[PDB]
């Protein structure tokens, strides 16, 4: 349900060939949040419940609303927090082809790991999805040093964190179909593209 922890609880004798690491929102529950478990059930009806470990960013991450205001959009101990579930994921299954999500404030965490992630493990991760992405306008749609084409970030219009803004208004909060649907395609799709099938 909310909580999803397959990286810290699986078995490195047993590794799944997908590792999803995701960030939830603002003020949000368990470590998926609201659009974590909709992501999730669509990844594992493709790569079956032991071929796909979904690991949600728990710890030290409190998703703290005031974070938002923070020179990266997050707390430092949060970045720490998901760097750290890269680098375990990076040791467990070196081998696994590994996707990040994140949806808000677990958007711009997801960006601010991944621009400080050592590039041999970034490039690991064959695709990102960020939802609701309070640094759209900042970074320009994209995730720093992080390739345009694994990136897909959905922004409704009138969800003004995607212009600027910390203000939350109705949009920011209808990802619902996006998590559904073509969030959980793009992952699927660049996956593939890499893994072959």
């Amino acid at each position: 349900r909310t909580t999803r922890d397959d990286l810290i609880n699986g078995n490195s004798a047993s590794c799944a060939d997908v590792i999803f690491i995701y960030a939830r929102g603002s003020t949000e529950t368990g470590n998926l949040g609201t659009l974590g478990p909709s992501i999730a059930s669509n990844l594992e009806s493709a790569f079956g419940k032991d071929g796909v470990w979904i690991q949600g960013v728990g710890g030290a991450y409190r998703a703290t609303l005031g974070d938002n205001a923070l020179p990266r959009g997050t707390s430092s101990a949060a970045i720490r927090e998901m760097l750290g579930l890269f680098q375990q994921a990076n040791t467990k299954c070196p081998d696994a082809t590994y996707i990040a999500g994140g949806y808000s404030q677990g958007a711009a965490l997801a960006a601010a790991s991944i621009e400080d992630l050592d590039s041999a493990i970034r490039d690991k991760i064959a695709g990102t999805v960020l939802f609701g992405y309070t640094k759209n306008l900042q970074n320009r749609g994209r995730i720093p040093n992080y390739p345009a084409d694994r990136t897909k970030v959905f922004c409704n219009t009138g969800d003004l964190v995607c212009t600027g803004s910390l203000i939350v208004a109705a949009p920011h909060l209808a990802y619902g179909p996006d998590a559904r649907g073509p969030a959980p395609e793009f992952l699927i799709e660049k996956v593939r593209a890499v893994r072959g099938s």
